[PDB]
């Protein structure tokens, strides 16, 4: 037997940072969980025994929070470049590092209508993320992504035309509730270096942003044809916003909301046109996923 | 040996409700889960296998449905009165109902700085709840809260002149991180019936906005002596603003982000003044309670 | 306003400890997780910001480890009872210590038929815990109880002759699956104080040995007309097998496991005698409690 | 623009089926959670919103029960390949099935020393899963795991000689703890087809059972040079005694136990040899993958 892949690192590596205005008084703060996994020359640490190859994962605990100390932690797809750049270029025979990052909310509180300088909220469970993978000779590839982002509409959501056969039971329809929690990632082209990277900084913000717009309003203003049509416009319109992305993928449960007939009930009216009360399914839920590049 | 205490019922039942103005074309939605516990002559079931005694439990998840199709479902403390008085009155030999009732936020999404009218996000986890206990002749008590809501602040926390022994290792300090999760709950004065309760509808709302708003401009302005001393203040605030309840009970973790000395590493700076990195603490973590009423 | 109840402490304090045989060589390993909230003259951190009166819940956390390096942590009615007089004793104005264990299972390793010295398994996610209320002038209240034992029968559980009205869709069934999760408290006789929970002490794991037991025969066994009615039998049991016994209490949801019917497709027969595949529901459940005592 | 890949299906298909043994009376049940997704010429349901080439996932779900209800479930390796396989011989356009399924525990219950006919437990949360991949004119791929399966042992276990630089505070030792929670998968050698999957389904359960049998005793017997060299000592032995198998991949975290220091206490000796009471960590943890094949 032989090892054909091996990598190894620290997961769940809890950090909050703190920048403090002097002049305005004002703190700002950020939190994130660190994944870092190590692949290099190291086959030894698993077929001999030999120790002196394994930068100890306690090591890699400690680099992330000095990483952390001594650069900015935002945009995160900075922050993962430098942090994965270190590894590659500190140990010789380590030759690729991948980084994980997910970021939580820590939204400013408004009290009495004006900012408050140190008070933050937790505004629900959405995420920002990134993976970066950062490979000795072959530059830096990034994905960035927005997850945990929880949405319904009760109308103008559609599900007619599809194949029936003998296996099909569920009646087509013109107008059901539609939820899902959004997984969407869009890939960066590779970049060369820190150097580039850094050449684009701006970027990272705007196109998250643009991605949870494009997403929101998308959504919000489609007369739904199925998850598959909703999702390929979403796409679509990121990468006509950004020429640096080079594919967008996104992941979406369908959260099933079910009618009640309640008729058996002294005749009470609770189906189609009126529908008022419905039941929620935690489980099954369908799941829909697409990856739309450049033609 | 006897019974001495016996309930039972339907657990996790969740329901969606939509309401759809005819005229504007605005809908707005309602999504719950529902507990309903029942007591009453009941003992038999247990002790003699009569389920004469017995409604069943998928009868009341039925009756959920049906009272949320011919009623309003919010304030839910008005729902949860009528569901509870529903079980007292038809059925003779049920003479106690506990309803618990989880409120989940969907608000409604804001697209190009307008309300859109049918389409809504989930912001954050934080849940509005009540628990009402309908008890045949002795009237109806209500506890409305306010849980998950995750809230830090980076500065004004201190924590100082506490006992120390010879179990004491914490140091005393004037500039902490303070972070927790609020559980507040509010304890009406018992009401008569339904129609006293109906009597108090727009009392509900805007007692749960205050508790909302008390809470959180407290914690963000108070220069905290303790997670004791806040509290206290926020509770006292709500007692003040609303005479029709008894008494406000507040559960707090302190939720610990520990400083790390780096100074082991090129002398570099991170305590006291200068921290700036911090190892958020999953557990162990402070527990801070108390009920607050009126001298 | 005025305090009219408080406690604070820590939870969540996870807890290892070692056993190691000098002689044989054998380990034995008990991991527990632990919560201790403290009562007493504590009012004035609350109302005045006087901390002086407040023993830190980090020493809280310090005096859990101490006493755990100083005494056994095992069964853990004593641990608990040690703990909570403690507190009590050592502070002249600290009245009242909750202590809260879960125990985690850590079951040794049989490996080529011979039990292991030193490896360990975790089998299932069942717990056994303590609550014990240590009180000044009071003695000590204990509650053990057994939780997350999760089982399932396919046959010998039936449901009929129960209310039926307007309200009720569900039919009657002389065979159907019943499955649970497992939630059994006994509670004991008050205890004067230490020496007389020592004088105790060979009860504590022979009669949640019997709880256990007496759980798993009679599920097994019992031709269930309900769930109420064989969850009395097994209360019955242990109040019959333990005379220092109070009071057991059960609370057990009914997890439901729908027959799914295929006969629209090619006349599938998959209900009644014929149902082979089911579906199992998340939710909503069954929930059903009762609290038996002597006559 | 255009699709790159797209899928789609039903995830968390909840299933259960009983066998019933009409001569012993002995029934056995099986639950498992399946996921399913489809590819193939269906990129106008995302482009045109061309829903004639969408087998809907409601009728996805459906087919899942048909052919539990007309097929054996176990071993899951032979239900994943009817189940895929049906997929691309039904539907012309689909080239590829993606079928995931958990099989939960339900363990026959032993009581008073002899195997009940009809009453189960819940042993431990460990699975055994499947992947199965179907694709049209590419045979059948196979990974079979077991997941969950959490073990500690209390000594044997050694880290010193790794790497030590300005990064690195991790003391070398000779005595730790070693806890971790097993994700092992196996690939099988790619099969034509169902005839051949067939061919071999004896060796599923077999290989089940040695994959899990060589983790525990190669846990428990080796003295650890450190968790890669463990781990690839398992490898090892399972390709040596199933020749169908190409590959072996073990992904294990380090949950780390530390020891606590309490010598500021009265001189309490509670480090090095001394240790008995230690602080089990819930984050971060280490990570430690690797994937060993034939050479
Ligand atoms: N860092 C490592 C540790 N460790 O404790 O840090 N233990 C291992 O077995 N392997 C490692 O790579
Ligand atoms: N409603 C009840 C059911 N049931 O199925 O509805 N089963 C029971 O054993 N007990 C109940 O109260
Ligand atoms: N122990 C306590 C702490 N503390 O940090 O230990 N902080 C508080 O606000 N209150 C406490 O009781
Ligand atoms: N099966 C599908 C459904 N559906 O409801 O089954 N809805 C969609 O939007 N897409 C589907 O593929």
């Amino acid at each position: 037997s032989a090892v054909k892949a091996a990598r190894y690192g620290k997961d769940n590596v809890r950090v909050y940072k703190v920048h403090k205005d002097e002049k305005t008084g004002v703190q700002t703060v950020y939190e994130m969980t660190v994944c870092v996994l190590l692949e290099g020359e190291i086959e030894t640490s698993y077929t001999k025994a030999d120790n002196s190859v394994i930068v100890a994962t306690d090591s890699i605990k400690n680099t992330i929070y000095i990483t952390a100390k001594q650069n900015p932690v935002t945009p995160p797809e900075l922050f993962g470049s430098i942090l994965g750049t270190h590894f590659i270029e500190k140990y010789n025979h380590i030759h690729a590092a991948h980084v994980n990052i997910v970021c939580h909310r820590w939204t400013r509180m408004d009290i009495d209508g004006k900012p408050h300088p140190h008070s933050f909220i937790r505004d629900s469970e959405e995420k920002r993320n990134v993976q970066v993978d950062v490979v000795e000779g072959k530059g830096i590839d990034i994905k960035s992504s927005l997850s945990g982002l929880t949405v319904l509409k009760s109308t103008n959501s559609q599900f007619w035309g599809f194949l029936r056969d003998e296996y099909t039971t569920l009646k087509e329809t013109w107008d059901r509730i539609l939820s899902t929690d959004v997984d969407a990632t869009w890939q960066w082209k590779n970049f060369s270096g820190l150097q580039e990277v850094r050449s684009h900084v701006p970027k990272f913000d705007a196109t998250w942003a643009t991605a949870r717009e494009v997403t929101l309003k998308t959504f919000a203003e489609d007369n739904s044809a199925s998850v598959q049509a909703t999702m390929y416009k979403m796409a679509e319109q990121i990468l006509a916003r950004q020429q640096l992305i080079e594919t967008v993928e996104y992941s979406l449960p369908n959260k099933h909301y079910f009618e009640i007939d309640l008729s058996w009930h002294k005749g009470l009216q609770n189906t189609g046109k009126n529908a008022e009360v419905f039941a929620p399914q935690s489980d099954p839920n369908g799941l829909i996923k697409c990856t739309v590049g450049r033609s």
